């Protein structure tokens, strides 16, 4: 809750309780600089933050000239004054170009003092309440008001996002999941569905049922449906999540090691939520259904099992050999949902694979699919807006790695290798002929939840996959 | 070899033992499908292959009306007709018309390769020869166009997998030296092959430390292979890791994770082979192959973790993992290549298990700055017929090879992301000003494979040859 | 090195480019807290360091008054300061919860301390500015000659500290047995210590064959070593053997590790090494006592020639010894260079290794392991030990952890038939080779801890630490006191 006022004045002549200075690939020359020598004094050579405290100015260093270092730092300059004493920061204003430089200045910002710290007993309301932005070039009201607008909704998204993905697990059930996108329709007068395993029995779900079972009688699931019908729809958009609240692997049960942060397991699932929110606030024009399948992936004596062979509401069948390869089976139902409303587009979000993770690294999502110019989209404004992506190719020798002997599909690869892109391969089986081309899937796996503070995400939940499909969505409607 | 002849005559006219009839997209209605009952009657629907034996017809299916999938049936009608007793098969012309057949005839000579020298059970097959018919599915320029890339391709190819399927006790350093040095004399090509005390004079110390160990068995070598061309709008180098056996050294492998590890040198066989290529198909360019080649055994004289080894760019090395010993190969195989002031290095490498857990078995990743140079050679490579994917750099994953008692770290403080920061441990020794000239190509998937798939037999696959010949092809187009 | 000068005048006529003021307990009512208001507006609640820019002066939490927390605060500031543009930095006297003398040492040892970081191989390493602290001897709440005392103290503790950290931070390629016996040569010169270097030819003539099996695999690459230092001073109270395990890399041998467990076996060594730091620092202390320093140097590598679970060697003592894992091999050149203590009949024999990964698991890794039967003798170096700042603890030999170590053919096994107690059936596995006439003069330091540790702690930069150096100093001159 940063609030940024955007004032018609200059940076010397505005009044706040401290002031933030950016430090541009170590350029120490500007006027704005008040005094070089003190820095030179404390060797502050522009990695990282410095206060001069007499001035009481927070430089903050941008490494190179680049839109996405001064988000970061824009963040980190935040984070490091919501821990002082002053109740308000004066910025100057740094900078297609501008609009993206104000938006990412204004992100980044507002981004810094989020943190999850519900439950720490030691945590501390912040005194830092404003950033006064003086509308004056470091080298256009229109632009800082557009951005501005950008700032707060996608603020606000993002932390509903990871809010929602950082609540432990006896607390976010799947329950929990679609009282949160109960608020969201509620806020932005959204139609929205949630269903419950009668429903799921009734549209032959059983890939979604299966994964539910053992946990049924404790947490029944929710295959949640939000609704944003604009006046003008030039498009109709659905975003398919993957919501599992709690991932202990089922009876194919994780190590301990590799239990730990599985409350993330509802990453895409809790985009999606997040992402209906942003879209509908933005007015986008497109019709965009936001579809999360919901529940634990749980073991005990009514757990799906390695051996059985479940019947996918789209009618192939799965042989299952690994209870952990559960997101694919909620999908692959979810998917099929999805594919009855005849969207134009359908993009879904899942924290599907560890492979994934392994080949990209932490910090980056796969993008996969069969249509080079949708996946090229998606992420050439995924880039843009911040998030860091890949596209990752499908092949027919991969297919075959898929196969079953006594299924239509397996639901586990039968190599150790390639398992993010056999995933997206099994998704794709359940993907119509009419559809494969309409149709991106996104492995969140990584970002969605990393246990260090990196770029403007705090410990824990990231919100990603929402910025990035934001984009996505705006440049699409573009071309409309 | 399959030897091709192209025959200006119809496929009826032409004459051969047998005949091999693609079946594209199951169209089974054209003039040379000559008895469609027979196919009906035992349900052949053009997977695969199948043979009328009155007729003597070997149909091949084509599942679409696609080069690479043509390339891959050719091969398995030969692979089928091999086990046969007909000296010849008859063709037709399938169709852009010079890569049609350029996967035409490379797939249909891929057919006869199988590393089979142990085997007690070989035969030499019957078949010779394909008779091409000169005859649409000018013409005449584009087929011994094609041929000549066939047949230089090859045998290119079949350098690069004897080289690597070699079991280690006998494919060592001084055996890979042996290959370079002869397919030098081939092609009357410069050759300079550099041993330890060389490494030593050039304080190549990362390259030594992995050869510590077994120096004494099988000495390393640095093998520097030059084409040099009347004309020469390029300088290339070319840099592979020539592992010819790597345990993991002191970090020892798994048992289940050291078969296979024989070819560890695919990289440093891609680039013999290469110059082989690129010297017979006379390109307009310098071409350097560049090939560090040494064990990674394990014995009291191992290199170890928690060794800090000085590079020969001069930067320092703390070693914490004794498996990730590629890396280390060629931080100084990069450096001595730099000191040619090449326009272009690639470097290839089976260098990470996690690129193989990322890609699947089957695809090579591109790794690099310049982004138009990596575009060109996906675009190239896949063309060509390779597997290909670029991965992306950040700045978050560079962080992960930072080390608190040297300069870099060989092995990154994360399980994510291996292949992409051990591009970025790469990266640490390629100079500012040859950052933009510089790919690296982890092939430690399809460099390798236990089955057949493709144009591919069994075990080594001759990864990273043609995608890089082509890129060289399209590359020196522009200059 | 950080030059301290001690000088007679107040904090405030004191002289240098910044100030240095602790604040201790979140008490900012001291004079020199300049300005107090400063503090207050940027939320410096006495947690770690804050630098007053305009006046120069860097303030340091101490936690509580602790002459330990004051000597991790004095390292800090000085780690601090090391980064930024100041020659010298000005501090008075602090008087903790020791005791002068020891608020002194702590304070002096700690500023030193904060210089070290092992950075050898780095290629952006640069030169401090900061040359010098400003000692002004006053009081924050003779002086002199406890000032004088304690300097000398930080001194040769800082010197011998960093020489052991050197030592333990090489790479293994570098650190050869050779290499410590060369560190060694250079302490005894520099200390005109008798020295002898014993090579693989002794340790045959002296059937040494425990330390020779551990040696075998690399035998034709780096021999062993066995390292004998001599201090012998005008009056000896006591003859004093130090006995260290100088694994120069251990990769576990045929029972090799997993590679998550080789990484830092460079330190396999701190035991040796610390030995070796502590002749420098007796000698230079004049402590009235013959002081010998023995070392077992050798690296424990996998191999066709390396010695074998079910191996059975003839240890020097006379006892045979059945190896079953062959990663337990520093207690097979300890039991034989124990043997070798024992022949020189010193009054105290101690000895020092990184030995056991249980100890570890037991104690954690910041803590030293004390074993023995004289509860006396362990309770001195416990003491000593704790009040020098190093953490330590005594385990408890029993009689049921002592069967666990038998053998079905040999007299002894090197490992425990039991997955429990391992620090402590690896001391009584030493207790084997320790004669009768020795039991109540003995003690083993399992440092496996502290000796290395990948992090910055107390005043310890990352990697070695030179653990076991302070508190054996302690003991010593607590010991001496007595005598
Ligand atoms: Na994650
Ligand atoms: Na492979
Ligand atoms: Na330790
Ligand atoms: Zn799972
Ligand atoms: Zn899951
Ligand atoms: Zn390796
Ligand atoms: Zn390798
Ligand atoms: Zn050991
Ligand atoms: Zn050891």
């Amino acid at each position: 809750m940063l609030k940024i006022k955007l004032e018609k004045t200059t940076f010397e002549n505005a009044k706040a309780e401290c002031s933030l200075v950016f430090i541009i690939n170590k350029d120490f020359s500007h006027a704005w600089v008040k005094n070089k020598e003190l820095l030179e004094t404390f060797k502050y050579e522009g990695e990282g933050v410095f206060l001069d405290q007499e001035n009481k100015i927070l430089y903050a260093g941008v490494k190179e000239d680049d839109v996405h270092l001064l988000r970061e730092s824009a963040c980190l300059a935040v984070r490091t004054l919501k821990k002082l004493a002053f109740k308000s920061v004066k910025v100057g204003v740094y900078t297609n170009a501008l609009l993206e430089n104000l938006k990412a200045l204004f992100l980044g910002l507002k981004l810094g003092l989020y943190e999850y710290d519900t439950f720490k007993s030691n945590k501390k309301e912040s005194v830092l309440k404003e950033a006064i932005v003086a509308l004056e070039l470091h080298k256009l009201e229109k632009s800082a008001k557009e951005a501005l607008k950008y700032a707060e909704i996608m603020t606000e998204s993002l932390n509903i996002v990871k809010d929602l993905v950082n609540t432990p697990p006896m607390i976010g059930t799947p329950v929990y999941m679609a009282e949160v996108a109960q608020k969201v329709a509620k806020e932005n007068h959204l139609e929205i569905h949630v269903h419950d395993e009668k429903f799921l029995e009734e549209k032959k779900m059983n890939a979604f049922l299966a994964v539910n079972k053992a946990s049924l009688s404790v947490n029944p699931p929710r295959l949640i449906h939000l609704v944003y019908k604009p006046k003008k729809a030039k498009k109709k958009i659905a975003l398919v999540g993957k919501g599992l609240t709690y991932d202990c692997g089922g009876l194919s049960l994780k190590p301990a090691d590799y239990m730990v942060t599985m409350k993330a397991d509802k990453g895409g699932g809790s985009a999606v939520i997040g992402l209906l929110n942003a879209l509908a606030k933005l007015g986008v024009e497109a019709e965009v259904h936001g579809i999360i399948g919901a529940t634990e992936n749980m073991i005990g004596p009514a757990a799906y099992k390695p051996d059985d062979i479940l019947i996918s509401k789209e009618g192939k069948s799965i042989e299952v050999r690994n209870t952990d390869a559960e997101g694919r089976l909620v999908l692959a139902d979810c998917l099929s949902y999805a594919q009855d409303l005849n969207p134009d587009v359908i993009v879904d979000f899942a924290t599907l694979t560890g492979a994934c993770v392994v080949g990209l690294g932490e910090f980056t999502s796969a993008i996969m699919g069969h249509n080079e110019e949708l996946k090229n989209l998606f992420e050439t404004s995924g880039l843009e807006s911040g998030e860091l992506l890949a596209k990752l190719p499908f092949n027919r020798h991969l297919k075959k790695l898929i196969e079953s002997k006594i299924a239509d599909v397996c639901n586990i690869s039968s190599s150790r290798y390639g398992g993010a892109i056999t995933a997206g391969l099994f998704l794709n089986e359940f993907i119509r002929d009419e559809f494969k081309d309409k149709w991106l899937h996104i492995d969140i796996a990584g970002p969605a939840y990393v246990e260090k503070e990196w770029d403007v995400n705090s410990f824990g939940a990231s919100g990603a996959g929402v910025r990035a499909c934001t984009a996505f969505v705006e440049e699409l409607l573009k071309k409309a």
